[PDB]
């Protein structure tokens, strides 16, 4: 017996040198390369069946299999030949190797897959890109990549890179095919991203990457937003954000992660079904606590509250917000806007924009005792809040009039010039009005009109009292509101826009 003269002979093999030598691969270089890949992949699979308990007997075939996969990164240089990888079933083979028993192999193909699906690489060949992406999606890449992901140890660097490269793949496909975000998320990816986020590990760069991918998956995709709801993802997001309620993020990469979660949270609140979830998950209480602490997360917390209470489906959140003493929190922000001395936060216009969007949401949705508590805020201290509302009114009416004057002047200049006023000219105009503070001013006017319909004489009197003693007309407000009611509910049923139009306009009588 001597089974010790084949390991000594094996070491002489894995230390064997390599011949040296070119010209950019043609279709025949790739053909030769793929055949070798199938040749080595078949030998390795066969040897692992023959000697499942004797690694020495199949490890030089696995070394060979790993070498060809590394070598195939060159194919990404010329995406015109991607049709060859599909026709010759290299893609079906590679996807099968994602479930190879050795983790070193599966990692290797994940590295190859991300190199092949590089965004700049894919745009080099529209024809070659489509055929590759179609093979990947039909062969269920995201499903297989996730399955392989579940067996990776992140305490091992080579496999931590594998997790990263796996995510890099989906960031690539979702940019080339935004249509596959739904399929990808439902193939277990979203489920996995949630687990990885709430995993009790320290903050590494892979957690930052997960927060980033999750935002992409939820971007204008109502189907994935509902999916995140079913998977109890709102709770995960709230739990992760609750770390930064009293403390700021240590590093800067952790601060960006915090914002990627805030993005995902707002993105989920776009779906009405997630409003009740955010409510049951005590998100309102959390957000309100962040406003009281006044840490870094104070800016995005205000944004979340606005998204939660906005519209008809935010009516339950509006009532709960008042219940949890939200009024004592929001009105100080209404009186004075926090200053931007830092670098990462909302501006003054952006702050006042959300506060006014919040009050307008409350005035639209609140009923019962909660509505009275809101109106009483406007009466207290000799209606100082009404004075504050008017100060804001004149500020944005001023900025708006300056912009409107500049816009109308250009219209006249264009007429003498002979230039026709385009539809892409009128759209350029609308943008100048927006960052002048149009949306803010519209909320300020809606608030003004709603509290004058409250049949509270001290309020209605003060509004008219301030309006003329400054010079502005009650008619200017009526103009802004008609314009506001017109462009309402963009993204909702024709029935909705019709009834809300009626409702808003009805506030102009009895004003």
């Amino acid at each position: 017996e001597e089974a010790d003269d084949d390991k000594k002979r094996l070491l002489q093999i894995i230390d064997r040198d390599g011949e040296e030598e070119e010209e950019p691969l043609d279709e025949s270089s790739v053909k030769k390369m793929i055949l070798t890949f199938e040749k080595r992949s078949y030998k390795n699979q066969e040897l692992r069946i023959k000697f499942p308990d004797n690694p020495e007997k199949f490890m030089e075939s696995e070394l060979d299999l790993n070498d060809i996969i590394q070598e195939m990164h060159v194919v990404a240089t010329m995406p015109d030949l991607y049709h060859l990888l599909v026709e010759l079933n290299a893609v079906q083979s590679l996807l099968g190797l994602l479930g190879h028993d050795n983790t070193d192999v599966s990692i290797a193909v994940v590295d190859l897959l991300q190199e092949l699906t590089d965004i700049d690489t894919l745009h080099e060949s529209e024809e070659g890109a489509e055929v590759l992406i179609d093979a990947l999606v039909d062969g269920q890449v995201v499903a297989l990549l996730v399955q392989n992901l579940e067996r990776l140890d992140e305490s091992v660097k080579e496999e931590a890179d594998g997790v990263h490269n796996t995510l890099a793949i989906v960031e690539n496909m979702a940019e080339f095919r935004p249509e596959m975000c739904t399929e990808g998320a439902q193939q277990g990816l979203l489920q996995w991203l949630l687990k990885r986020l709430k995993a009790k590990m320290p903050f590494d760069a892979n957690k930052l990457y997960c927060s980033e991918v999750l935002a992409i998956l939820l971007q204008d995709n109502d189907e994935n937003r509902e999916l995140l709801g079913e998977l109890d993802g709102i709770d995960v997001l709230l739990q992760q954000l609750s770390v930064f309620k009293r403390h700021n993020p240590s590093t800067a990469e952790e601060q960006e992660m915090m914002e990627n979660l805030f993005d995902s949270l707002c993105s989920c609140l776009m779906l009405s079904s997630n409003r009740e979830r955010f409510l049951k998950g005590e998100g309102l209480q959390l957000m309100n606590l962040m406003l009281r602490e006044k840490k870094i997360s104070r800016s995005s917390a205000l944004k979340v509250l606005d998204h939660a209470m906005i519209g008809p489906e935010g009516t339950d959140n509006c009532h709960k917000f008042v219940d949890i003493l939200g009024l004592r929190t929001i009105f100080p922000l209404f009186m004075k806007s926090p200053r931007k001395i830092k670098k990462v936060g909302t501006t003054e216009k952006e702050h006042e924009e959300h506060v006014c969007s919040i009050l307008a949401s409350l005035l639209r949705n609140l009923r019962g005792q909660q509505r009275t508590r809101l109106l009483n805020k406007f009466t207290e201290n000799d209606s100082e809040k009404v004075d504050r509302l008017m100060e804001l009114h004149f500020k944005y009416l001023g900025a708006m009039q300056v912009a409107d004057k500049k816009i109308e002047g250009e219209k006249h200049d264009m007429v003498r010039r002979g230039e026709i006023i385009d539809n892409d000219t009128e759209e350029e105009f609308y943008l100048r009005r927006l960052d002048a503070g149009l949306f803010v001013l519209q909320h300020i006017c809606y608030i003004m009109a709603e509290i004058c319909n409250a049949n509270v004489p001290q309020i209605r009197q003060r509004v008219h009292q301030i309006l003329n003693m400054r010079g502005s007309s009650i008619k200017i407000v009526r103009h802004i509101i008609k314009e506001y009611a017109e462009n309402i509910g963009d993204g909702r049923s024709p029935e909705f826009r019709e009834n809300e139009q009626k409702r808003i306009l009805g506030l102009l009588e009895n004003f």
